[PDB]
C-alpha cells in the first residue's frame, strides 16, 4: 500500500499533457484516499486550463479540487462553461462548500471573480418544479456560507440588479441587503430604471428600504424615458395616501401628466394577484435555516388629486376618454395651482361631475373660460393669479348656483364681473383684490354675499346702491383704494376694514351700523374721531386708527358704551394726552399710543385695565424711566395702579462729585454739608466712592426737604476701572480744579468731563474752583475758551470757592446747586419732584431704618429677609412689585441690587452701598512687595468666614478677574507673522479720549470668548491696552492702543489677517467692541445734529491700492463706505484699479459668516414690488420667489433691523441645520434681505382652521413628531424657543409617509436673543410665562408643545372659540383647566396622547417631561394605532365578546360575564360608551355569536353557556328570547359561517360544546323554539372537549371549515363530514410534551395552520396537505430577548407566566399573538418573525377579534385584563377589563414609522456635516 507511485504518477500526468489525463486523474482520485498522501494541487489545477472543455475530466477535476486565488477563477469559469450540462454542478458546489468551511475569507474571493453569474442562474434555472431537492439543498448550503459577510450581500445585490433577476433580488432582500447604499446619488433605483428593468424588479426595490430622495431622482430618470409600468409604481410610493384617498403630486417637476401613468393609482376592484414569488420566500427560509445552523452549534374612489408644482404646460392629456376618464367623475378636489397652464380643456370640465374645490392659480390664463361653471356641483372656484383679460363678463347661459367662493385675486381686471347676479346666486366670498378695477361698480344685486373684498383696486367711490341689495355682507374690506365715503352699508356688517384710503372724517354711514364689531381705518388722513356717543353699536371690539392725524381721543362723553373694546391702535398721531376716562374700558387688551412724540404722560386711571398684555412705548417720553429689565407693558399697569393708590412727590437726587487725584472734593464736601466736626484733623486720600447723604430742608416757601446723596468719587487714577458703574443718567455732577495748577490742571481735567458726556449725555455739570488762598485766576478764559461747548457736556455754571471755610462764594455755590437740582428737567420732566406711589417711599423708609440694623461684617440682606420685612410692615407690595421697586430704589442710591442673571448673586441686596463701594476698591490698592513671581497683574487666590468666596464671586462677575488695572501699562514688543500691507485688515476707532472703564471692560469681553473659529484656545500676551491673541500665523488679532504723531486723540488699532478665518475674527471682535459702546456709553455714539455729526467715534477703515509697500494707508470713514453699498468694490478718482470691499471690511458685507450663505444676487429671480408674490403672510414681509431654479421665500426686512443686529441673528441662525428646522439658504444686501426654504402648504393654523379634512390622525402624528424633534434639537443646543403656536409650524406636504413634513420657524429665537413677544402669545403661553414672576425654562416650551398638541387634536377648535372670547381664551387655560378634548370637541379619542397632554399640562415646571422624553414617547408606534380604551365598570369579569358589522353605521360590541357564576349578557355601545347589565341565563355564559338574517331585517344574537342552555335573543327586543334545544355539556364555541351551497344566499350556525357534538343549524331556523339540528355530528369524546373553530382564508375552496377538537384538529365542508384527523401530540420534535399534549385552544386557517394549546408558550405550524409541523415558533423566544435589561426581577421568574391565550390573524400581512401575560406579539408571517412586542398596556390578553365600525372598517378589539392587588393580602385582586380597540393597520406603521425615523436620523447627520464644512 506504500510505493513511490504518487510522485511518478503526478509528474507523468503533468508531462503527459495532450491526452493522457483521462486515466491519470482517475489514478490520482483512487490514490488520494489510501495512504492519506500529502505538491499535486498546482498541477491538477494547471491541467484544467491546459485542456478544458472535456466533461469527463472536468467532473473528475472538480471532484479532486476538494483534496492563491486562481482556483476560484477556474471554478466558476468551469461551472459557467457547463451551466446546465449535467449534474456536475453537484460536484462543483460540493467543492465550494468544502473549501469555504475551512477558509472563510475565500468566499469573498469567489464573489470577487464571477460566482454570482452562476449561482443566480442555478437558483433561477427553474430548479423549483425540477425535483432536484438534494441539489438545491446543496446550492442553498453553499449560498448560506457565501452570504456570511453583509458587504458580500450588498455587492451581490448590486450585481444582481444589473442583470434583471426578480426571484433572486427578492431572495436577497429577504436576507437583509439594504437597497439604499450604492452611491446616494446614483443608488439602486436610479440605474434599475436607467437599464430598462422589469416592473417586478422596481416594485421589490421600492417596497423595501429605499430612500425617498433616490426615488424622486429615479422618477426624473423614468420621466426621461417613456415607461408606463415603472412610473405608476414610483408615484404609488411617492404620492398616495390610501388612508385619505389622495394623490399628493405637488412638489415634483413632472414635465407633463399622462393618464397612462395615473391609471393604476386610482383604486381598482379587479386587482387580485396570485402567489408565485413564494419561491423566493422558500429559498430565503432555506438560507436562513442553513445560516442559523452554521451559527448555533458552531369603492372608495380617491378624491384629492394634487398637481400643484408640476410645470404642466398643458393638461389636455386627461381630457380624453382614456383609461381614467371614469375614475375622474368623483374627484371632489383638484389642484392645478402654480403650473403654467392655459385654457382648461372644455371636455374635462364636464367629464368630472363631482368636483368642488377646483383651484388653479398662478397659471398663465388670459380668459376666464366661463365654461368652467357648467360643472354639476362646484364650489370654491379659485383662479387668483392669472392674467385674466380686462373684462371677465360671465356668459348668461350658465345658471350655476352652487358656487360659493369665487376668487379672482390679482388679475388684470378692469371691472367687477358683469353677470354675477344672473349666474352665481348663492355666491358668498366674492374676492376681487389686487385687480385694476377703476370705474364705479355695479349695483351688485347679490343676495348672499357674505365676505366681499376690493383691496388694492383703483376705486373712485362706491355707487349709493352698491350695497343696497346685499343684506348679508359681513366683511367688506376695500384697502389701499382711493375712497372717500361709504354708500349706506347694510345693517348686517360685522367686520369692516378700510385702511390706506383718502378720508377726512369717518363717514356717518359707518357710525351707525347696528352690529359692527371691528373697524380698521389705518393710514387714513382723518381729523376727528367721534366720541363713543356716536357709534350706535354695543359690540365694538377693535378700533384700529393708526397713522392718522388725530388731535383728541374723546372719551369724556360716555366711556362705558365702549366697555368691550379690545384693540385700540392710535400710533403715529398728533395726540396730546390720554383722557382719564380711558380707565373705564376694562376689556381693553392691546392699547397703542406709540410714536406720538407729544403724549408725555400716562393718567393714573389706566391702572384699572388689568387685561392689557402689550403696550408699545416706542418713541415717546414719560415721567419715569421704563424698560429696565422689566416693564413688560404689564408691570406698567401695576405701577399706574399703585400710583393711583397714593401718589407722593419724591424728593431724592444724585450729586456725583468728581475730581482728579487731589482737589477740593472732601474738604469741599465737608464744607457744603456744613459739617462742623471733621474730627480727623487730616483726612487722607479717598478710597472707593464714599457715599454720604445729607438732607436739605430749604428754609424757604418751598418746604420740599430734598435729600441728594453725594458720592465723592475717587481722585487717584488707581480706582478708575469701576466708576462707570456709579454714573447713572439722573444726576448733577460737580467737578473741581485745585486751581494751584491753574491753566495746566484744567487741561488734565478734560478726560473726566468727557466721561460725563459718555455716560449721561443729558446730565448737568458744575465746575467749582477750589483755591483762592493758594494764590492765575484767568482760568475762566480757558474754560470759556477751550472746555465749554466742544464735545463736552452741558456745562451750566462755574464757581471759585475757597472750600476750606464758609464763604459768601460757598453760599452762592449752595444756591446754585439747589437751583440747578430743582430745575433738572430731562425730556422736560422735572426729575426732582416726580410722582411715585407712596409704597416706594414706605419701602425706602423701612430700608433706611434697617441700615442701622445690619451686620457690619456683611451688610447684605437676603431676599428672604426682605420678604420678611415687607410682612413685618403693612406694605402694599406683592412679588410683582419688588422687581420694579428695588430697581427704582437702586436708581435713587438707596441699595444696589443686580438683576443680571449671569451675576448669580441677585438673591443678595446691598443695603448700605457705602460699604460695597469701599470693599470693591480694597483689592485695587493692596500691593505685593514680596517676589514678583508672576508678570505684573496676574494673580491667583491669595487673601473672612465664607466672605472670601462671595468677594470674588462678585469681583470676577465684576470682571476684575488677573487685575486688568495696574497691569503693565507699557506694551510688550509684538511682531505679526505677516506685515506686507495686503494680507491684513485694519480698522480705527479715533475718539477724543478713552472713556474711564473702557479697556478694563474691553479686554475682558474679548478675553473669555475662547471658542473662536468654531475649542482651541489661543496664546495671548495682554498688557493694559492690548490683547494679541493668536492661534497660528493663519489666525491672530491685535486690539492695540497707539497714538500717532501729531494726533492728540487716541486710536484703537485692530489688525487681523485677511484670510478667511480672519474675517470671522474681525466680525466677532467688532461686534463685541460696538455692542459695548452702545450698552454703556450712549453719549459717544450719539450723533449730535447740534453743530455737526461728529459722533466722537470716527471708526475709520484703512485700505491701500498699491498691494504691499503702499507707503501710506488710505483712510475711509466707515459710514461713507457703508453708503458705498450699491456696489461691492471701492475705487478712487482714478478708476482703472479697484479694491474689493469684501477684503477691507468683511463685516459690513455678510462675509464673516460661513461662506455658503452668501447672497449670490445674480441667481435670485425675485420681484419685491408685486403683492401677489407676497402670498406668504397676509400683508406681511415674507415673499415668494425663485433662486437656484427652486422656489424659496425671501424675507424683506424693514428699516428696524440695524445691520449689526442682522449679523447678530445670522450668526446664531447659521449653525442649527436640522431636518425639522427652517434653514437659511442665503442672505445679503441690496436690499437687506434673507432667503429661506418655501413651506409650500403654509402655516399650520390655516390648515387646521379651514382645511380640517386633511388632518387624518396620522399626519396629526407626523406633525407632532417633527415639532417634538425640533424642540429636542433646540433644547439640546441649549436655547428655548419660547413661543410656539400653530402660526409657527410650517408644513411642507400633506402626504403622510414623507420625510420632511413639519418645520418650526426658528427666526423667532434669533429676533428674541438679539434684541432683549418674549412673554409669548396669550393663548399659547405656559403658566409660569403669563404670571412672569419666575425666570423661564424649557418647561415652558414643553407646555407650549402641550397646547400645540391640544390644538392639533381638536383641529383648531380652541383657537376659533378663543378668537371670539380671548380674555377667557387665556385665563381659562392659564390654570391647567382647559376642557376635555372629547366632550367639548368632536375628535377621535386617541387616548394614548391624552395622557401625553395631561403630562405636558402639569403646572409644576420640573414635573413636566423633558423634550427628549416627549419626543421619545411619540416615537412609539402604538400611540398612532391605539384608538380608544374603555375601562369597564369596577370588578366586572368578562371573557367573551362579539361585534356587529351588519349595521356598520354605529356598532355595539356585545360582551358576556364571568363575575357571576350565573349567566348575564353585557351590552356595550361605543359612541356612547354606556355599559348595561341584564341577567339572562341561570349558568355563566361562555361565548356568543351573531346570526343576522337578510330577511325581516334583524340580527338574532345567540349565546352558548356552560349549562348547555343555548339562548337566542333578538337585536332590538331583549324580550323575544327563546333558548333552543338544551345541550348536554358546556358550550364552548359558537360560530357563524358562509355556506351558500343552495344556489342562493345561505348561512348556518355551529355550537361547539365541551364534547365535540356539532349541533349545526340554519340561518333562518333560529326563531322557532327548540331549533332542529340538521346534522348532529358528535366528533369528540367526554374527555376530548371541542374548544375552538375557524373559517377558510379564501372562498375558492368553497369555505372549507376547520375546527379543533380535543387535541386533534379536523375539518369539513358542505358534506359536513370530517375530512382530516390530524394529530398533534404525536410530534417528533419534543422539547416538551404538554405544550402539544393538552387540549387545543385556537385554530386559524391560512396557507398553513397556526395552533396553540392551554398554557402553551409555543405555537405549532402545520401544513394542510403534508400535515407536518413545518414550524415551531416559541413566545418566550421573543419575550425573553426584550425582557433582559428592563426586567431584572424576571431572573426570578424562570417558571414564566406567558403563553398564547388567543390567536387573531390579519388577512395576509401579519399575525397577532395575544399572550396570557401582559404582552402582545406581531408576526410577519412571510419573512421575519418578530416585528414588535407591545406590552405594559394590560396584564392578561383574554380575547382578541377583528371587526368593522362606522366606515372605520377593520379594527381589532383586544379585551385584556388589568388586575389591581389593592387588597392582594386578602387573596383578592381588583379586576378591570380594559377593552381596547387597535387599528388593524398597526403591523405596517410599526415597520413604516421605524423606517421614517431612520431616514431623518441620517438627515440629522448629513445636515450637520454642512456645519462642519
Ligand atoms: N418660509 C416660509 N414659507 C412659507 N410661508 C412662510 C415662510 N416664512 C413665513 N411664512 C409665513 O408668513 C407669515 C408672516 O411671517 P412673519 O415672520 O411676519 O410672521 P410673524 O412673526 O407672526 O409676524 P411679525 O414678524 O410681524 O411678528 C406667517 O404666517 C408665516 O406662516
Ligand atoms: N490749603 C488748602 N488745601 C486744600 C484746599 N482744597 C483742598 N485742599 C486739600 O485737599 C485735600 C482733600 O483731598 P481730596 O481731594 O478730597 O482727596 P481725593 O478725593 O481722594 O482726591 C485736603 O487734605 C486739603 O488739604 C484749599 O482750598 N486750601
Amino acid at each position: 500500500n506504500d510505493i513511490h507511485k504518487l510522485v511518478l504518477a503526478a509528474l507523468n500526468r503533468f508531462i503527459g499533457n495532450p491526452g493522457i489525463q483521462k486515466c491519470g486523474l482517475k489514478v490520482i482520485s483512487s490514490i488520494v484516499h489510501f495512504p492519506d498522501a500529502l505538491g499535486a494541487m498546482d498541477s491538477v489545477l494547471h491541467t484544467l486550463q491546459m485542456y478544458p472543455d472535456d466533461q469527463e475530466i472536468q467532473c473528475l477535476g472538480l471532484s479532486l479540487i476538494g483534496y492563491g486565488h486562481l482556483l476560484a477563477k477556474i471554478l466558476v469559469s468551469s461551472l459557467y462553461r457547463f451551466k446546465d450540462v449535467a449534474e456536475i454542478q453537484t460536484k462543483g458546489f460540493q467543492t465550494i462548500l468544502a473549501i469555504l468551511k475551512l477558509s472563510a475569507s475565500f468566499s469573498k474571493l469567489l464573489v470577487h471573480h464571477s460566482f454570482d453569474l452562476v449561482i443566480f442562474h442555478q437558483m433561477s434555472s427553474n430548479i423549483m418544479e425540477q425535483k432536484d431537492q438534494q441539489f438545491l439543498n446543496l446550492c442553498c448550503k453553499c449560498f448560506a456560507k457565501v452570504a456570511m459577510d453583509d458587504y458580500l450581500k450588498n455587492v451581490m445585490l448590486e450585481r444582481a440588479c444589473d442583470q434583471n433577476n426578480s426571484i433572486m433580488v427578492e431572495c436577497l432582500l429577504l436576507l437583509g441587503a439594504d437597497a439604499n447604499q450604492a452611491k446616494e446619488g446614483s443608488s439602486l433605483i436610479c440605474q434599475v430604471c436607467e437599464k430598462e428593468s422589469s416592473p417586478k424588479l422596481v416594485e421589490l426595490l421600492l417596497n423595501s428600504g429605499s430612500r425617498e430622495q433616490d426615488v424622486r431622482k429615479a422618477l426624473t430618470i423614468s420621466i426621461g424615458k417613456g415607461d408606463s409600468q415603472i412610473i405608476s409604481l414610483l408615484l404609488r410610493r411617492l404620492a398616495l395616501d390610501v388612508a385619505n384617498n389622495s394623490i399628493c403630486l405637488g412638489g415634483f417637476c413632472i414635465g407633463k401628466v399622462e393618464p397612462s401613468w395615473l391609471g393604476p393609482l386610482f383604486p381598482d376592484k379587479t386587482s387580485n394577484l396570485r402567489k408565485q414569488t413564494n419561491i423566493a420566500s422558500t429559498l430565503a427560509r432555506m438560507v436562513i435555516r442553513y445560516q442559523m445552523k452554521s451559527a448555533v452549534e458552531e369603492r372608495e374612489y380617491i378624491t384629492s388629486l394634487d398637481l400643484s408644482a408640476n410645470e404642466l404646460r398643458d393638461i389636455d392629456a386627461l381630457s380624453q376618454k382614456c383609461c381614467i376618464s371614469v375614475h375622474l367623475e368623483h374627484l371632489e378636489k383638484l389642484e392645478l395651482h402654480q403650473n403654467a397652464l392655459t385654457s382648461f380643456p372644455q371636455q374635462l370640465c364636464e367629464t368630472l361631475k363631482s368636483l368642488t374645490h377646483l383651484d388653479l392659480h398662478s397659471n398663465k390664463f388670459t380668459s376666464f373660460p366661463s365654461y368652467l361653471l357648467k360643472m354639476s356641483c362646484i364650489a370654491n372656484l379659485d383662479v387668483s393669479r392669472n392674467d385674466i383679460g380686462p373684462s371677465v363678463v360671465l356668459d348668461p347661459t350658465v345658471k350655476c348656483p352652487t358656487l360659493k367662493q369665487f376668487n379672482l385675486s390679482y388679475n388684470q381686471l378692469s371691472f367687477v364681473p358683469e353677470n354675477l347676479t344672473d349666474v352665481v346666486e348663492k355666491l358668498e366670498q366674492l374676492i376681487l383684490e389686487g385687480n385694476k378695477i377703476s370705474g364705479i361698480c355695479s349695483p351688485l344685486r347679490l343676495k348672499e354675499l357674505k365676505i366681499l373684498n376690493l383691496s388694492k383696486n383703483h376705486i373712485s367711490s362706491l355707487s349709493e346702491n352698491f350695497l343696497e341689495a346685499c343684506p348679508k355682507v359681513e366683511s367688506f374690506s376695500a384697502r389701499m383704494n382711493f375712497l372717500a365715503a361709504m354708500p349706506f352699508l347694510p345693517p348686517s356688517m360685522t367686520i369692516l376694514k378700510l385702511s390706506q384710503n383718502k378720508f377726512s372724517c369717518i363717514p356717518e354711514a359707518i357710525l351707525n351700523l347696528p352690529h359692527l364689531r371691528s373697524l380698521d381705518m389705518s393710514s387714513n388722513d382723518i381729523q376727528y374721531l367721534p366720541g363713543p356717543a356716536h357709534w350706535k353699536s354695543l359690540n365694538l371690539r377693535e378700533l384700529l386708527f393708526s397713522h392718522n392725524q388725530i388731535s383728541i381721543l374723546d372719551l369724556s362723553e360716555k366711556a362705558y358704551l365702549w366697555s368691550r373694546v379690545e384693540k385700540l391702535h392710535l400710533s403715529h398721531n398728533k395726540l396730546k394726552e390720554i383722557p382719564p376716562e380711558i380707565g373705564c374700558l376694562e376689556n381693553l387688551t392691546s392699547l397703542d399710543v406709540s410714536y406720538n412724540l407729544e403724549l408725555r404722560s400716562f393718567p393714573n386711571e389706566m391702572g384699572k385695565l388689568s387685561k392689557i398684555w402689550d403696550l408699545p412705548l416706542d418713541e415717546l417720553h414719560l415721567n419715569f424711566d421704563f424698560k429696565h429689565i422689566g416693564c413688560k407693558a404689564k408691570d406698567i399697569i401695576r405701577f399706574l395702579q399703585q400710583r393711583l393708590k397714593k401718589a407722593v412727590p419724591y424728593n431724592r437726587m444724585k450729586l456725583m462729585i468728581v475730581g482728579n487725584t487731589g482737589s477740593g472734593k472732601t474738604t469741599l464736601l465737608q464744607q457744603l454739608m456744613k459739617t462742623k466736626k471733621s474730627d480727623l484733623g487730616m483726612q487722607s486720600a479717598t478710597v472707593g466712592i464714599d457715599v454720604k447723604d445729607w438732607p436739605i430742608q430749604i428754609r424757604d416757601k418751598r418746604k420740599r426737604d430734598l435729600v441728594l446723596n453725594v458720592w465723592d468719587f475717587a481722585g487717584r487714577e488707581e480706582f478708575y476701572s469701576t466708576h462707570p458703574h456709579f454714573m447713572t443718567q439722573r444726576a448733577l455732577y460737580l467737578a473741581v480744579y485745585d486751581l494751584s495748577k491753574g491753566q495746566a490742571e484744567v487741561d488734565a481735567m478734560k478726560p473726566w468731563l468727557f466721561n460725563i458726556k459718555a455716560r449721561a449725555s443729558s446730565s448737568p455739570v458744575i465746575l467749582v474752583g477750589t483755591h483762592l488762598d493758594v494764590s492765575k485766576a484767568c482760568m475762566s478764559k480757558i474754560t470759556k475758551e477751550l472746555l465749554n461747548k466742544r464735545g463736552f457736556p452741558a456745562i451750566r455754571d462755574y464757581h471759585f470757592v475757597n472750600a476750606t471755610e464758609e464763604s459768601d462764594a460757598l453760599a452762592k455755590l449752595r444756591k446754585t446747586i439747589i437751583n440747578e437740582s430743582l430745575n433738572f428737567k430731562i425730556r422736560d420732566q422735572l426729575v426732582v419732584g416726580q410722582l411715585i406711589p407712596d409704597c416706594y417711599v414706605e419701602l425706602e423708609k423701612i430700608i433706611l431704618s434697617e441700615r442701622k440694623n445690619v451686620p457690619i461684617e456683611f451688610p447684605v440682606i437676603d431676599r428672604k429677609r426682605l420678604l420678611q420685612l415687607v410682612r413685618e410692615n403693612q406694605l402694599q407690595l406683592d412679588e410683582n412689585e419688588l422687581p420694579h421697586a428695588v430697581h427704582f430704589l437702586n436708581e435713587s442710591g438707596v441699595l444696589l441690587h443686580f438683576q443680571d442673571p449671569a451675576l448669580q448673586l441677585s438673591d443678595l441686596y446691598f443695603v448700605e452701598p457705602k460699604w460695597l463701594c469701599k470693599i470693591m476698591a480694597q483689592i485695587l490698592t493692596v500691593k505685593v512687595e514680596g517676589c514678583p513671581k508672576h508678570p505684573k497683574g496676574i494673580i491667583s487666590r491669595r487673601d473672612p468666614k465664607n466672605y472670601m468666596t462671595q468677594y470674588f464671586k462678585l469681583l470676577e462677575k465684576f470682571q476684575i478677574a488677573l487685575v486688568p488695572s495696574s497691569l503693565s501699562d507699557h506694551r510688550p514688543v509684538i511682531e505679526l507673522p505677516h506685515c506686507e500691507n495686503s494680507e491684513i485688515i485694519i480698522r480705527l476707532y479715533e475718539m477724543p479720549y478713552f472713556p474711564m472703564g473702557f479697556w478694563s471692560r474691553l479686554i475682558n469681553r474679548l478675553l473669555e470668548i475662547s471658542p473662536y473659529m468654531l475649542a482651541l484656545r489661543p496664546n495671548r500676551m495682554y498688557w493694559r491696552q492690548g490683547i494679541y491673541l493668536n492661534w497660528s500665523p493663519e489666525a491672530y488679532c491685535l486690539v492695540g492702543s497707539e497714538v500717532l504723531d501729531n494726533h492728540p486723540e487716541s486710536f484703537l488699532k485692530i489688525t487681523v489677517p485677511s484670510c478667511r478665518k480672519g474675517c470671522i475674527l474681525l466680525g466677532q471682535v467688532v461686534d463685541h467692541i460696538d455692542s459695548l459702546m452702545e450698552e454703556w456709553f450712549p453719549g459717544l455714539l450719539e450723533i449730535d445734529i447740534c453743530g455737526e455729526g461728529e459722533t466722537l467715534l470716527k471708526k475709520w477703515a484703512l485700505y491701500s491700492f498699491n498691494d504691499g509697500e503702499e507707503h501710506q494707508k488710505i483712510l475711509l470713514d466707515d459710514l461713507m463706505k457703508k453708503a458705498e453699498e450699491g456696489d461691492l468694490l471701492v475705487n478712487p478718482d482714478q478708476p482703472r484699479l479697484t479694491i474689493p470691499i469684501s477684503q477691507i471690511a468683511p463685516d459690513l458685507i455678510l462675509a464673516d459668516l460661513p461662506r455658503n450663505i452668501m447672497l449670490n444676487n445674480d441667481e435670485l429671480e425675485f420681484e419685491q414690488a408685486p403683492e401677489f408674490l407676497l402670498g406668504d403672510g397676509s400683508f406681511g414681509s415674507v415673499y415668494r420667489a425663485a433662486y437656484e431654479g427652486e422656489e424659496v421665500a425671501v424675507k424683506i426686512f424693514n428699516k428696524h433691523t440695524s445691520l449689526r443686529l442682522l449679523r447678530q441673528e445670522l450668526v446664531v441662525l447659521c449653525h442649527l441645520h436640522h431636518p425639522s428646522l427652517i434653514s437659511l439658504l442665503a442672505a445679503g444686501i441690496r436690499p437687506r434681505m434673507l432667503v429661506m426654504e418655501l413651506a409650500s402648504k403654509g402655516s399650520l393654523d390655516r390648515l387646521l382652521q379651514q382645511d380640517k379634512a386633511s388632518l387624518t390622525r396620522t399626519l396629526q402624528h407626523r406633525i407632532a413628531l417633527h415639532v417634538a424633534d425640533g424642540l429636542r434639537y433646540l433644547h439640546s443646543a441649549m436655547i428655548i424657543y419660547r413661543d410656539l403656536k400653530p402660526h409657527n409650524v410650517l408644513l411642507f406636504t400633506l402626504y403622510p409617509n414623507a420625510a420632511i413634513i413639519a418645520k418650526i420657524a426658528d427666526y423667532g429665537i434669533a429676533q428674541y436673543c438679539c434684541r432683549m413677544t418674549s412673554e409669548g402669545t396669550p393663548g399659547f403661553r405656559a403658566p409660569e410665562v403669563a404670571r412672569g414672576n419666575v425666570i423661564y425654562n424649557q418647561q415652558a416650551d414643553v407646555y407650549s408643545f402641550g397646547l400645540l398638541l391640544y390644538d392639533i387634536l381638536t383641529t383648531g377648535g380652541r383657537i376659533v372659540e378663543g378668537l371670539k372670547f380671548p380674555n377667557e381664551f387665556d385665563e381659562l387655560e392659564i390654570q391647567g383647566k382647559l376642557p376635555d378634548p372629547v366632550k367639548e370637541y368632536g375628535c377621535a379619542p386617541w387616548p394614548m396622547v391624552e395622557k401625553l397632554i395631561k403630562q405636558c399640562l402639569k403646572e409644576n415646571p420640573q414635573e413636566r417631561p423633558t423634550s427628549a422624553q416627549v419626543f421619545d414617547i411619540l416615537n412609539s408606534a402604538e400611540l398612532v394605532c391605539l384608538t380608544r380604551r374603555i375601562l369597564l365598570p369596577k370588578n366586572v369579569i368578562v371573557e367573551c365578546m362579539v361585534a356587529t358589522h351588519h349595521n356598520s353605521r354605529n356598532a355595539s360590541i356585545w360582551l358576556g360575564c364571568g363575575h357571576t357564576d350565573r349567566g348575564q349578557l353585557s351590552f356595550l355601545d361605543l359612541n356612547t360608551e354606556g355599559y348595561t347589565s341584564e341577567e339572562v341565563a341561570d349558568s355563566r355564559i361562555l361565548c356568543l355569536a351573531l346570526v343576522h338574517l337578510p330577511v325581516e331585517k334583524e340580527s338574532w344574537i345567540v349565546s352558548g353557556t356552560q349549562s348547555g342552555t343555548l339562548l337566542v335573543i333578538n337585536t332590538e327586543d331583549g324580550k323575544k328570547r327563546h333558548t333552543l334545544e338544551k345541550m348536554t355539556d358546556s358550550v364552548t364555541c359558537l360560530y357563524c359561517n358562509s355556506f351558500s351551497k343552495q344556489s342562493k344566499q345561505k348561512n348556518f350556525l355551529l355550537v361547539g360544546t365541551a364534547d365535540g357534538k356539532l349541533a349545526i343549524f340554519e340561518d333562518k331556523t333560529v326563531k322557532l323554539k327548540g331549533a332542529a339540528p340538521l346534522k348532529i355530528l358528535n366528533i369528540g369524546n367526554v374527555s376530548t372537549p371541542l374548544m375552538c373553530l375557524s373559517e377558510s382564508t379564501n372562498s375558492t375552496e368553497r369555505n372549507v371549515m376547520w375546527g379543533g377538537c380535543g387535541t386533534k384538529i379536523f375539518s369539513f365542508s358542505n358534506d359536513f363530514t370530517i375530512q382530516k384527523l390530524i394529530e398533534t401530540r404525536t410530534s417528533q420534535l419534543f422539547s416538551y410534551a404538554a405544550f402539544s399534549d393538552s387540549n387545543i385552544i385556537t385554530v386559524v386557517v391560512d396557507t398553513a395552520l397556526y395552533i396553540a394549546k392551554q398554557n402553551s408558550p409555543v405555537v405549532e405550524v402545520w401544513d394542510k396537505k403534508t400535515e407536518k409541523l413545518c414550524g415551531l415558533i416559541d413566545c418566550v423566544h421573543f419575550l425573553r430577548e426584550v425582557t433582559v435589561k428592563e426586567n431584572k426581577e424576571s431572573k426570578h421568574k424562570m417558571s414564566y407566566s406567558g403563553r398564547v391565550k388567543t390567536l387573531c390573524l390579519q388577512k395576509n400581512t401579519a399575525l397577532w399573538i395575544g399572550t396570557g401575560g401582559g404582552h402582545i406579539l406581531l408576526l410577519d408571517l412571510s419573512t421575519r418573525r418578530l416585528i414588535r412586542v407591545i406590552y405594559n398596556f394590560c396584564n392578561s390578553v383574554r380575547v382578541m377579534m377583528t371587526a368593522q365600525l362606522g366606515s372605520l372598517k377593520n379594527v381589532m378589539l383586544v379585551l385584556g385584563y388589568n388586575r389591581k392587588n389593592t387588597e392582594g393580602t386578602q387573596k383578592q385582586k381588583e379586576i378591570q377589563s380594559c377593552l381596547t380597540v387597535w387599528d388593524i393597520n398597526l403591523p405596517h406603521e410599526v415597520q413604516n414609522l421605524e423606517k421614517h425615523i431612520e431616514v431623518r436620523k441620517e438627515l440629522a447627520e448629513k445636515m450637520r456635516r454642512t456645519s462642519v464644512e
